[PDB]
């Protein structure tokens, strides 16, 4: 039961009065990313207040697309209150470690889809589909013969199944309807026509809308602002109006977390005008990359990918893209060329859009295999990780080889292991896998491993070494940091002395 | 093999250096709907023109979302030269006959996909998923227990698999990806990078494109212009340049067939400030409506509501969209709230979004079936008929009882049948259906007949006629052309005398 | 000297960098109205924190257009330390006291042009053309047969002639070119090609920069962004970036004072969805309007007229102006229609572009003359009510018939005065004429005083009473609040019954 | 005699109805530049058409601020039927050459104000002042100890006259008001509220609506089209709608002459990606340029300079300026920096804002005196030549040295005369004065004179010769081609080499 709409005008509460709507049980989906990107704050603030304060509503499911927050105490954390949640389908885990360390503690029901199959599966939603036919999964802990994607002891309904098409493997992800939305735009009219022209990006508020809509749910909108019906650019808008039951007005409405006031270069309307470890893993990622191709720079230690392409001038020779929608841009990131919606920039990933990839490991194992999604006794999951390393032509796979307090550094040309990280990351066997080397070789796909002190090669018969830092033994540095053998490439060489000088390369970028 | 990218710069061609790429048996899918609608004229005129000088290339496969044309020789009329086309994939049949003709004289494979089902294909093909599951369709000929959306007797591989998930029933519908793409916009820059300022709607532009780009093929876009690299905005990209292979720019460009310069009211830049037996049926039509309900632009006798709804003075108080994106506007609209991509339209659609339904009959049989995809020897296919018909809330049929010139007068409050049509469209059995009665009364929708002198609801014992014109025999001129027997409601009354006179009705929509 | 512009870039620097280039006897010109509109509030600050701490620069002269600042101590008057200014023109004065403050203490030189001509005569220095020859201030203070718009006994340079043209009297206005500006917009390009479009208004800040500039001063721009070469829109600048000199970026820059986020309702961008002695006097001014009309917005007791208007429904009938450029809209503005520079609006009001005027005043005399400049011994200054009242076709004067804390009820229909005010404003002879009731005459003016208690016409023989409020005693009340007798009007009426019911009137606007 | 607003809205008319209005010896001021620029095309055409048919109105005055048309028949040239116009005042009389024929043969009253002055003449009468005191013109056919402005002889009225202030002289010019005017705009709303999106530029249309609204005429805009009232953007809107009278909507009103479509690079909103004796002029042009300069390159053999620039690779390192609003930008012009309205930038050139303009010439004397409003018989008029060549730093003449069909060739390094000039441009005295040689040297001001075979430079004494064509005689091809002595310089040099060789000459722009 929703409120009524008094002369067509799109009612408008506080996020105390809209939560009050949340029956017991309601399947609520949280639209946003991280660090506030499209977060309806008001409405979470909001109802975990209300659960903070009479123990109720009771047995949520949480449905949120990617992760929210801050990696500690904001994003969907404030829902981690026991009793309130029941039962969470997240893409990622790690954002808010809150609700994770919930189903750590086998507390809550838990599954991770793959982030862009989760937002597929709610567009499937938004039209009465039972579920999405996908290959990205196959072979990694979301394929049933594996964990399903459940995360945990409790979690037992098997939501994807293996299932047959053209005599090939596909798994089959069941799609699920929230009954509850808390979505997000700058503006919108008094019929609550919205728009996104201040926003960071617009990720699947359109996709959560009708998803919720179609399965008669309650669609809670945060604004910034209301202006006069029909005023609005109608190509402009994102979400026609009839899909929003209620508006909440927050005036104070930030970009991103920190409450600083609109930024007009992040809304997209004008044009802007230290070698360590991470830069040097950074720089010889760039290697990877070729004139032309379109790739995507993942969260960690090649991030400065996009900052050493400029200094070393070619950043405008290649194009990277962002898994929740936004195309190119320089460090939120300004200068971008286009932004799509968060779905169909997956849709793009899943089918081998990307030339190359760039992701953080936690671990890797004899067979190739990448763990991400759990690691250290702690969920983290899958984010888009699964959705790129599935079917992107290059893999290139980015990280220190040792962990815990690893201390190096790059003088006189070469790698100084100051500290030894505490924690082997090249293991013998995967816990549970992320990443399959297996399928990825039987996709025909290029897969690498960069790290600070060694760089590898995946082939038929597992990992080569293919190249080994200045200032680094062989035996004492690599084949003891690791918990399986390594074929040692006959073509072993030295790591490019450029990398390790602190100096712009000179680098110039291949053409295929 | 596709024209190199020279210094970044998306390769610049003539339409007819473009279509020099398309291979002997390629898959085309051509952007566009009816009357110039996003219709990349010059790369269909290239190619046709080609084919007659060289009768090159040969036994393409064509795949047309919905209708391109002008019902005559525009649209893909001209690719209907023997031997250029050998398989056809279109939403829509009958706005380019010539193609349909082929169909029709067992020339070509053909089949027709439910419009919004062959576009969420595409989709699924850019995503390189093996098809859809989708209840869309269930109970009519695009079922395998039927035709399988086979046109003719030449058409023998099954596209459509029945299927099981949950012990309901679905179809299975296997994604194709196109060769070659026939897309448009009104602007990009030198790298592809496409905005549609000027264009009517988006269709599935990206869709199209995201499709054959990952199937490794050639995307070629007509554009009015090319402006500097990255000068555009953002949030207006519609397409990334990346996906671009080929430009062709056609500084004529023109929105619409006729030639008309650039209407920026149909832009959405700008806002803009006789009772016959058409507005008779538009008018008991718009009875089924009230204020807060979605429903859509019909196609036909239908099409004439909104300006009814204009004339009575409540045409704000609920909304219309449109199956290709538009939602709202006043007769191309103009004045339109909000344009969507017409994929995400048709997962609205399928959801059950709309609360009314208004669509054309041909045929109605026993059953309350209705067939439009193909009568009186002919191929029109289905357009969003099924995507529509399956499960809005109320299916609203709007027709004249009898077809082949019919003539009515209204005169006195009374109608009066001055020249009866010749042929009954109310028969006892549909060789094809388009729509399922059953299935509309499994599914709990409210169906209703609305004709110039009878009006009709569908029930589990048949059609029960519940009120008919006055000026009518019920015997003569109702019962003697239905070739069934429909239930009288012993509640039987005439339909509002209002209806019948040439003024306003003082028509009250009923509330939300 | 001003500082180079390395590469074309214009020289961006800190605002205590920036004021550092004004010299000793500079003559520095202001941007801005009141309460912060177009204020480079950083470039003031940091101007009278050098004198604060250094006393440098010395003996500056002053030209401001309009009032700035809270009448206290922000706007200029920083700036009013002793030995830091020794001379001012301003077109209103009490706006920034502490200036006006030195004026009454003969501490300064200081005049007053008519704000509208004032703006003017920077636009002819511009130009360089010596003065300008306008018949506004004929008759009054600005006059030289009177005092020659001079404000103190030390200012005694003639800067206003008495002329003759066409058998006419026009007084000439020397124009004074200043060396320094402090003007503001939102964004510059690294050129200085500037735009507003976050700003509340225009202002005078092109005719400013023209006139600095082509005396070889130093223009100095305040802007809250700096944004890449050639990527603003050419028909959304509005100053030419070789006409600026420095820049100074305020990041925390705000529309007004009181440090609110940017509101984009104010910017133009988006549309926006108790009976007391005040709200008498606006109602039976608003008696003064037809449709049609073209009005100014009042400052002080006539600014209510808009909400009179709102609350009677006729808003939309007739448009209110504002002096400093805004065009229509309602309570800064927002959903205004049209926003002219200052200039402009000034030339339009000049040529009696006004059908109706609403002005306040502190005095009236015998003769119909008002005081505003000067009272109760201090300064004021005009503002734009010289060019408002000189050749408007209606002078509609509002205000109170006292003055000094006036209290009054209005219950059961009538005005109840329960604290009478200490101070006549209907003297014999004004000390000093702001507005001349003969030179109205002469000009064929329709001139009214309106009051809480009384409604007067100007006559050839003088003011005649033809309005008493019910419950006011015409002898005690009034005739003895004045010092002159008025002719009673043998027509002479109670002022309408509706003025003093606390409910909507039911009025009724003119016909145009 | 104007049409009621009947319920607010501007009354909309047909060209034919819309001249009815005008009576007979009205006043007509009509807007636009050369080539259609702004031009109320129907309304010229409607009026002309009115007096071919009937003979009236009759004895109009018109005012035109620059010249309208081809140069042929366009323009205002339909307007020069006998008996319709008596009296003309425009800045530019050779753009409607059949009108200034009527002057050459005294037909007509005729003057010719500067450009410049006649815009702010319009603008001083929009506000009732009686004319504009300026030092512009002095010594020139303007002042009225020479020819005061008038055309021919049947001109005897004094418009002009000289006065003093300051104890220097100044030329005051007499302000006409308008009863009727012909202006344009893009786009307008129901009320008139008038926006410039795809008109060229703005010129004076504001001021001249205002002139003529506040002299109690007819304003008449033509539109493209017409919007809901308050749908523009406030900030976009250039005339306010109760500026106008009648409005006329012409759908197919075209940018320029030749009915091409709407060029959205002309409009603004998007960025666009042989050696003869005229090139040899431009190139030589270029050399008085620098760093940081702003210039006017001027109509004619100038007109070539920014393309040298950019053939150079130094365009973007100086700014040039029309003297009709655009600046900066591209060959209309596209990638314009911003746009003025007319009026500013001629208040800008009065001032000395220029460093660097280019001006043509028909004829130099001895005195250094150059002729361009008349010549050959014919009047031409000036342009804004007046307003140009009055103050600015550097003033560069170019042309060739003779006339009537001079043909020369360049090549081998030298200029050859292949057929010398049948007329001598240098003559001893000329007739009329457009520029004074005395005026700029006692200005201060640098005076170049730039031919294909010689440059000069005016001083004390007269034309230094400075420079001498490579390939051409003194005594035969200069000294015998003149009707004075000019002073050889003893320094006297040869053209640059470069200049004469048909490759990139590798200049450098000299410093700021």
């Amino acid at each position: 039961v929703k409120p009524p709409r008094i002369n067509g005008r799109v009612p408008v509460l506080s996020a105390q009065e809209a939560v009050n709507y949340i029956p017991d049980e309601a399947t609520l989906c949280v639209l946003g990313a991280g660090g506030g990107i499209l977060e309806a704050t008001t409405l979470i603030t909001a109802l975990a207040d209300k659960y903070k304060q009479t123990q109720t509503p009771r047995n949520l499911s949480i449905i949120s697309p990617t992760g929210l927050g801050d990696r500690a105490d904001r994003g969907i954390s404030p829902l981690a209150q026991e009793g309130l949640v029941k039962w969470a389908l997240c893409g990622h885990w790690g954002q808010s470690p809150r609700i994770s360390d919930l189903a750590e503690q086998n507390k809550i029901i838990a599954y991770n889809y793959p982030q862009g199959v989760l937002t597929q599966t709610l567009r499937a939603a938004a039209a009465h589909q039972p579920g999405i036919i996908s290959d990205i999964g196959i072979g990694t802990f979301v394929d049933p013969r594996q964990q399903g994607g459940k995360l945990n002891e409790v979690t037992k309904e098997d939501l994807i199944k293996l299932v047959e098409f053209d005599n090939k493997e596909y798994l089959y992800y069941k799609a699920i309807a929230p009954d509850i939305a808390f979505i997000r735009a700058t503006t919108c009219d008094s019929e609550g026509y919205a728009t996104f022209e201040d926003e960071v990006m617009y990720l699947d508020a359109l996709v959560i809308a009708q998803a919720v809509h179609n399965n008669g749910g309650i669609v809670m909108m945060q604004v910034q602002k209301m202006v006069k019906k029909a005023t609005l650019h109608p190509k402009s808008v994102r979400i026609p109006g009839y899909l929003v039951d209620i508006v909440v007005v927050d005036p104070d409405q930030s970009q991103l977390y920190g409450g600083a006031p609109v930024n007009r270069f992040i809304s997209g309307d004008f044009t802007l005008d230290p070698l360590n470890q991470r830069k040097l893993v950074a720089r010889r990622a760039l290697f990877e990359m070729r004139k032309g191709a379109v790739g995507n720079v993942g969260v960690g230690i090649a991030d400065g990918i996009g900052l050493v392409a400029r200094e070393e001038g070619c950043a405008d020779d290649f194009i990277l893209t962002v898994e929740t929608g936004p195309i190119g841009g320089i460090t939120a990131n300004v200068n971008t060329r286009a932004i799509l919606d968060m779905t169909s920039q997956f849709d793009f990933y899943h089918g081998g859009g990307l030339d190359v990839c760039y992701l953080s490991f936690a671990e890797v194992d004899q067979h190739g295999n990448v763990g991400v999604h759990k690691f250290n006794g702690k969920i983290m999951g899958t984010g888009g990780f699964i959705d790129i390393s599935a079917t992107s032509k290059k893999i290139i796979f980015c990280g220190t080889l040792t962990a815990g307090s690893l201390k190096t550094e790059i003088a006189d040309g070469k790698l100084n292991i100051v500290q030894e990280g505490r924690v082997k990351k090249f293991i013998r066997e995967l816990p549970e896998i992320t990443f399959s080397g297996k399928i990825a070789l039987e996709r025909g796909l290029d897969v690498r491993y960069i790290t600070e002190r060694a760089v590898f090669t995946l082939k038929e018969d597992g990992l080569h070494l293919i190249e080994i830092a200045p200032g680094v033994d062989l035996q004492k540095d690599i084949l003891d940091k690791m918990d399986f053998t390594p074929v040692i490439s006959p073509e072993l060489k030295l790591m490019d002395e450029r990398l390790f000088i602190d100096a712009a390369m000179g680098f110039v970028l291949p053409e295929a």
